[PDB]
């Protein structure tokens, strides 16, 4: 129904998905003129993130990105409701332009971005029900840049070889998802926004950590070159690249750090 | 169509199919998509010194302010002669005075001037040209906050007479080349589109490398003088943030400079 490229690309999402042309759209450029320090923004607590290595979690190529299913016993503590995990997934660019984060900082894209999606389990019974409702979603965003090899990210990336094509799936043994978060999680940007893909509902409480994580040049290249958005038997195969939405016009972004 | 709300830029494709098509402008000018082209030679600006005995219509059309230009103003150096039709501006707002259309290495400038031309070797007028490939050529000048600019003030001194949609004022001829920056020989060149509906992908863009300056007071005037609504409208709407977000570009921008 929708794509990141071509005639069904992001400027056309609003035809079928009205909220994509509505208010509170994400992602955004995090820059000085729209920030405000909020001393009340305390560190979140990440509970249940240490997933048992005896359990397995489904990784799927759905044609738009790769996503890992997460159990609802994982949750964020510190918001007005409990938010319980549902999935994590990534957004990236391409080897010729390896700058495919969704959020930018002072107009700069990072190489990639990880989103850990949660739903308000105090108010709603599941993520689908929560997704178009008040206070329904909370997403944690980790900016990713090129640097040292990252063994924790490789716990996902080592499986990309088995989800090359749309509709393919692989089981990933549990590991500590907190390993994917950066140093100093206390420093973050906080704002009310939306899903960054259709249906673009304006129901997401975003937390974008200030500090990026690093993955190696080779890990980033693998992420950018391993996957296809087409089924294996498609006579017109299409590489899965540039699967991020452009920044949206933006209204205040609160920061847990004063400078 | 508008730049904010239900008829804003993510909705333009609902009515204007080209706004969701290929070759859309503006774009972020950054290293990964740039290629030096030693063959790109300086444009020559012919007829830009408009007679002071003549006058040129300035119009608030509800989306920006535009100044009509005569077809005896020409650019030489492209594959055809292109003749002027108008100039106009794009800007931000006082709380976020960063409303250029093009960005450079992810940074918005305060505003941007467009001087629109059409291929007069092939087409009799800009309307005809606008639907034809490379029918149009636009010169873009990036504008930053700095010194007072007496040349731009030859346009800005009139803003208080075109405050509302449909209002018009005459501007005596002056040297339009005074609106251009230093070292016009240095520029970015790419094939793109109109940045407003109908978004036709028919524009040869030239973005000069170097910005010009206007003062904080001049920028504030440009950001606060104009309304998108008619004078008698019971709910006035300020004309601010009348720039399109940057578009995906994955394709090369050629530069006339290497360093
Ligand atoms: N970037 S984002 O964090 O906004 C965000 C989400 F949040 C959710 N998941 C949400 C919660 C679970 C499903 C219920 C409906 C809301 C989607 C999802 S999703 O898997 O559920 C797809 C449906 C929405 O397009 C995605 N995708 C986009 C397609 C590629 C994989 C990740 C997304 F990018
Ligand atoms: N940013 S841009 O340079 O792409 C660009 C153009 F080029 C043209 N003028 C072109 C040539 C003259 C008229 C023929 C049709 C194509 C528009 C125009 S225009 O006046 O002709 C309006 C066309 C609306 O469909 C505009 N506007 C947008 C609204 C505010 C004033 C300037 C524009 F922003
Ligand atoms: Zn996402
Ligand atoms: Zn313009």
């Amino acid at each position: 129904k929708w794509t990141y490229f071509g005639p069904d690309g992001e400027n056309s999402w609003s035809k079928k998905y009205p909220s994509c042309g509505g208010l509170l759209q994400s992602p955004i450029d995090l820059h000085s003129d729209i920030l405000q320090y909020d001393a009340s923004l305390t560190p979140l607590e990440f509970q249940g993130y240490n997933l048992s290595a005896n359990k397995q979690f489904l990784l799927t190529n759905n044609g738009h990105s790769v996503k890992l299913n997460l159990p609802s016993d994982m949750h964020i503590q510190g918001l007005q409701s409990r938010y319980s995990a549902t999935q994590l997934h990534l957004h990236w660019g391409n080897p010729n332009d390896p700058h495919g984060s969704e959020h930018t900082v002072s107009g700069q894209h990072f190489a990639a971005e990880l989103h850990i999606v949660h739903y308000n389990s105090d108010l709603y019974p599941d993520a689908s029900t929560a997704s178009n409702k008040s206070e329904g979603l909370a997403v944690l965003a980790v900016l990713i840049e090129m640097g040292s090899f990252n063994p924790s990210y490789d716990k996902i990336f080592s499986h990309l070889q088995h989800v090359k094509y749309k509709g393919q799936e692989a089981f990933v043994p549990g590991f500590n998802i907190e390993e994917l978060l950066p140093e100093r999680t206390a420093e973050y940007y906080r704002y009310r926004g939306s899903l960054t893909t259709p249906p673009c509902n304006p129901t997401v409480l975003w937390t974008v950590f200030r500090n990026p994580v690093q993955i190696s040049q080779e890990q980033l290249l693998a992420l950018e070159t391993a996957l296809y958005c087409t089924h294996m038997d498609d006579p017109s195969p299409r590489e899965m690249i540039n699967n991020f939405r452009q920044v949206q016009k933006f209204r205040l972004v609160y920061t847990s750090f004063s400078q």
